[PDB]
């Protein structure tokens, strides 16, 4: 019985770990051994990965962990913050923050670290605006969010970065209980006012949103941009594209390719479950593995290929499937749309500043990324 997870390859470093991709060639599903030493069921094939995500005999063992109607409770509370018009309305400020950040990057020296100057700051600012942190508190919020993800930060640094983030979100929650605007925390604040969640639970959740949608999107920006640069054929397409429909699909094809969230929360089966030709005896653990699904040649004809015109690209599960899909979905999509198109058209001479093999990737972090991305232009 093999060990999970497995490590990515040099020379194929965008690719899912080859050892996982092999396993996935044999059986839509195989039994693995993990950190603690328990032996859960790694789901690899696309068709069955979607199924278990959408199967009630399956559930997850705060809204991250909460399940049952307990999850519907937590997740209904999140509907108002990420409606369509609620995210639509953010496209402008996503575009102003990007434009701002690209400028400051152009005005500085080069080679410049795209991670440092763009990939990290833009999500946490966008998350911020969605929450509704006042303008006054942008840089402090930024600081206490970018202290965590620094490759140079202590653990203590990361602790007393999060401590004051929870402390501040509680403040702003109460503040939005007082003065509700149209932002996200006002919505959480509206829920404290109805006996539904304490300030702590709301501060936790606000904190929860920042974490969830920061290093993820950051990593999509960074890795995404890199992937674009070694694939100039595609960079051109994304840059000259004239349809919002087509640029949206090119984001979908980037989420599928990079598949930064390789895993997916560790679920468990309540009843016995028969697919892939084996039986998931109830009780046993389930790991619904998204990279190999996104790289399943049954549904994505040339999975090693980065084809931004790829026909069914929003077929992927880079955001998960079923109950517990990424709540950030539409917002993160806007982010990558904005940032990708805008960088690629304002900086058409953007060039990778080192040999690719020099680039530092984020192996250990569950979410795959690059630690810094030097560009010239
Ligand atoms: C706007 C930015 C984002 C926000 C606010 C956000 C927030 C969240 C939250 C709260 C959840 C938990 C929902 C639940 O499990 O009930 C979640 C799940 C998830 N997120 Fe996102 N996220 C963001 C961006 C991303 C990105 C960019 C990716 C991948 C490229 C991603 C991948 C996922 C996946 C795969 C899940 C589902 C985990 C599972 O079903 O086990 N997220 N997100």
């Amino acid at each position: 019985i093999p060990d999970y997870p497995m490590s990515r390859s040099a020379g194929c470093p965008f690719a899912p770990p080859p050892g996982v991709m092999a396993l996935a060639a044999a059986k839509p599903l195989t039994r693995v051994r993990i950190w603690d030493g328990s032996t859960p069921w790694l789901i690899t094939g696309y068709e069955q990965v979607r199924e278990l995500f959408s199967d009630s005999r399956v559930s997850v063992d705060s809204v991250f962990t909460a399940d049952g109607e307990e999850h519907t409770r937590f997740r209904r509370m999140l509907s108002k913050p990420f409606t369509f018009k609620r995210v639509e309305a953010l496209r402008p400020t996503i575009q102003q923050i990007t434009d701002e950040h690209i400028d400051a990057m152009l005005a500085g020296p080069q080679p410049a670290d795209l991670v440092a100057k763009l990939a990290l700051p833009v999500p946490s600012l966008v998350i911020s605006q969605l929450l509704g942190v006042p303008y006054e508190d942008a840089e402090m919020f930024q600081h206490h969010a970018n202290v965590g993800l620094a490759r140079y930060a202590t653990g203590a640094d990361t602790v007393k970065g999060a401590m004051s983030l929870h402390k501040y979100l509680a403040e702003l929650v109460e503040a939005k209980m007082a003065n509700p605007a149209e932002d996200a925390v006002s919505d959480l604040a509206e829920r404290v006012k109805a006996g539904e969640l304490s300030v702590k639970e709301a501060a936790q959740l606000g904190t929860g949103l920042l974490i969830a949608g920061h290093e993820t999107t950051a990593n999509m920006i960074g890795l995404g941009v890199l992937a674009l640069l070694v694939n100039p054929d595609q960079a051109g397409i994304l840059r000259d594209a004239q349809d919002p429909k087509i640029v949206a699909n090119a984001v979908e094809e980037l989420l599928r390719y990079l598949s930064i969230i390789q895993n997916g929360q560790r679920r468990v089966a309540h009843e016995d479950i028969h697919i892939g030709g084996e039986t998931i005896r109830a009780g046993e653990g389930i790991i619904i593995d998204l990279a190999p699904a996104n790289w399943d040649a049954h549904a994505f004809t040339e999975p090693d290929r980065l084809y931004l015109h790829r026909a069914g690209a929003e077929r992927n599960v880079a955001f998960g499937y079923g109950r517990h899909q990424c709540v950030g979905q539409q917002l993160a999509r806007a982010e990558l749309q904005i940032v990708y198109r805008t960088l690629l058209q304002r900086i058409p001479t953007l060039t990778l500043a080192t040999a690719l093999e020099d680039v530092p990737f984020k192996d250990d972090r569950l979410a795959y990324g690059v630690y810094e991305l030097p560009v010239t232009w």
